[PDB]
RNA sequence: CGGACACGGACAGGAUUGACAGAUUGAUAGCUCUUUCUCGAUUCCGUGGGUGGUGGUGCAUGGCCGUUCUUAGUUGGUGGAG
């Protein structure tokens, strides 16, 4: 639960995401890829299909989470602020990151991956 | 585009750059078309707005110069006309 929280959250900061209209599709194939994320809310699940037969079989790592609604503020565009609208942006369904480059509290992160998928 | 910015939408389930091969070209300008690969939020689109101008106006101006002016001319400060 603590890796749900903020310990995913301590390096997203400004490594090599995911972002835009062609970049989380074009970016994964890279053997640079630490951990990633995967918004559990896609319409067809035949994108996330695609993932799942490219991260598996190699040492791509997910979490699972809800949506881009939410994670919309998540990935680098924040449109919720004391001027910016409700509605601005929409964040992405899979990012990734490629090099942390620093060790704040990431741990949890990676002492939760090889605790319960073994 | 070398149209800064302000606002609104379109933007990761598909905005925007680049580019070989073939008509397309005056031309190795992907200019544009044909099929497709590529860059990564940078931007594009409309809406207000700066900008650039060897664009007009020397009869709106400055500065500079030229001339009447290459000759000896010119002017105040406190002094006559019951």
């Amino acid at each position: 639960n603590t890796a749900l929280q903020e310990v995913l959250k301590t390096a997203l900061i400004h490594d090599g995401l995911a972002r835009g209209i062609r970049e989380a599709a074009k970016a994964l194939d890279k053997r640079q890829a630490h951990l990633c994320v995967q918004a559990s809310n896609c319409d067809e699940p035949m994108y996330v299909k695609l993932v799942e037969a490219l991260l598996a079989e190699h040492q791509i790592n997910l979490i699972k989470v809800d949506d881009n609604k939410k994670l919309g503020e998540w990935v680098g565009l924040c449109k919720i602020d004391r001027e910016g609208n409700p509605r601005k942006v929409v964040g992405c369904s899979c990012v990734v990151v490629k090099d942390y480059g620093k060790e704040s509290q990431a741990k949890d992160v990676i002492e939760e991956y090889f605790k319960c998928k073994k």
